DNA sequence: GGGGGAAGGATTT
DNA sequence: ATAAATCCTTCCCCCA
């Protein structure tokens, strides 16, 4: 199998880069403003200007000012930046017919029936970004290799604005050297559990006994792991079917008085049930951030479809439920729809 | 013992 | 102190 994959560079600020070319050059960073006062929030985003002192996705708006006080701050626009990777994946579709849109700027494509070797695929690469470099003027990096997991990795050795391939030879001696919590699906909290089990590289999954990996990060990760290490790793590449679909949201103040909440809840229903669109859910959950930022969730499934009326009624329930069995204030509360018919 | 499915916390991104 | 989704593990009914 051959699959090119396909990674936005900075997506949203370059997205802003694009609509204000005069951007370009200086730190753009692109947040998302809580409003619970001036400046509260997040930074969703940062081109590179801005990422070379510090200032990236995840820190408070107000770290960041600090850093880069005379820095552009533009406030996220998730529509406008959703309707662009629209644009662009289609542009992919060109390519093949089996992509699988892994996330709004990530894109895998199966060109196995399209190119030979890696030299066509890695010009085939190109010819894409040269594409999407000329249609919406945004760059992008591009991974190749045997199966998804490697394309990835490449892309991520290669971005910004890089193109990297990964042939059957070099993926063996990544096996063996790649730090293991480099890998697509090991985040740290199972990077570090295999740290204390003496597995940093993926081969390292083979000197261990099975069932010992598996009671210490769950039979389907050691499973995963174990595929790639023996180089028998190779899920085909399928479209991607929104299997939930919901919103959440920040409230201005924290509050358990379920009067003051509604707002943000039905807010966060009417947002979602717009995201729905045509998909008719059977299942609803109510998720809330409680003031410590721990997460509490209850839900309910159904036998059949769910009106947008029912979801109000029933999704005040579920918000009680929590209420009820969580004594702390809610922070931000949310909504999630799944199950569909 | 395990299929099957529901629910809620866990984990990744 | 943003936001969206999927993934494990647990509990429970019950097997014709
Ligand atoms: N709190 C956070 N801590 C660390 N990383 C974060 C945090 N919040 C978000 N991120 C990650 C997810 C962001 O939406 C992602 C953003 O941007 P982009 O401009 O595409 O990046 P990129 O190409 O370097 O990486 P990627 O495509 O993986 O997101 O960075
Ligand atoms: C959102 C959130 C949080 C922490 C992290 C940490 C590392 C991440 C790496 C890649 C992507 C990503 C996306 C969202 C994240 C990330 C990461 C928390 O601080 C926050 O509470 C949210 O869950
Ligand atoms: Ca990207
Ligand atoms: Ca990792
Ligand atoms: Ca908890
Ligand atoms: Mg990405």
């Amino acid at each position: 199998m051959i699959v090119l994959f396909v990674d936005f560079d900075y997506f949203y600020a370059q997205v802003e880069e694009v609509l204000n070319p005069s951007l370009k050059g200086k730190p753009v960073v692109v947040c998302v403003f809580s409003g619970r006062f001036e400046d509260s929030g997040a930074v969703a985003t940062a081109n590179y200007e801005a990422r070379k002192f510090g200032v990236k996705a995840g820190i408070p708006i107000v770290e960041a000012k600090k850093i880069l006080p005379n820095a552009v701050y533009l406030p996220m626009r998730k529509e406008v930046y959703q309707q662009v990777s629209s644009r662009i994946m289609n542009l992919l579709r060109e390519y093949s017919e089996k992509i699988e849109i892994a996330s709004i700027d990530e894109a895998y494509l199966d060109i196995s029936d399209k190119v030979r070797d890696y030299r066509e695929a890695y010009n085939l690469g190109l010819e894409i970004k040269n594409k999407i470099l000329e249609k919406e003027k945004i760059t992008v990096t591009v991974g190749i290799s045997k199966n998804k997991v490697f394309a990835k990795i490449a892309a991520d050795m290669a971005k910004p604005n890089g193109i990297k391939v990964i042939d059957d030879e070099e993926v063996k001696r990544l096996i063996r050297e790649l730090d293991i919590a480099d890998v697509p699906g090991i985040g740290n909290i199972t990077a570090e559990k295999l740290k204390k089990l003496g597995i940093n590289k993926l081969v390292d999954t083979l000197s261990i006994e099975f069932d010992k990996l598996k009671g210490m990060i769950g039979e389907a990760k050691a499973k995963y792991l174990i595929s790639l290490a023996r180089d028998e790793y190779n899920e085909p590449i399928r479209t991607r079917v929104r299997k939930s679909i919901g919103r959440i949201v920040t409230m201005k103040r924290n509050s358990r008085n379920l009067e003051e909440i509604k707002p943000y809840l039905f807010r966060a229903i009417e947002e979602s049930y717009y995201k729905l669109d045509k998909r008719i859910p059977k299942a609803i959950h109510v998720v809330a951030v409680t003031e410590d930022l721990d997460i509490v969730s209850r839900g309910r499934t159904f036998p059949h479809g769910i009106s947008k009326e029912t979801a109000y009624s029933e999704s005040v329930k579920l918000l009680q439920k929590i209420l009820e069995e969580d004594e702390r204030k809610i922070r931000r509360i949310g909504v999630r729809f799944s199950k569909f018919i």
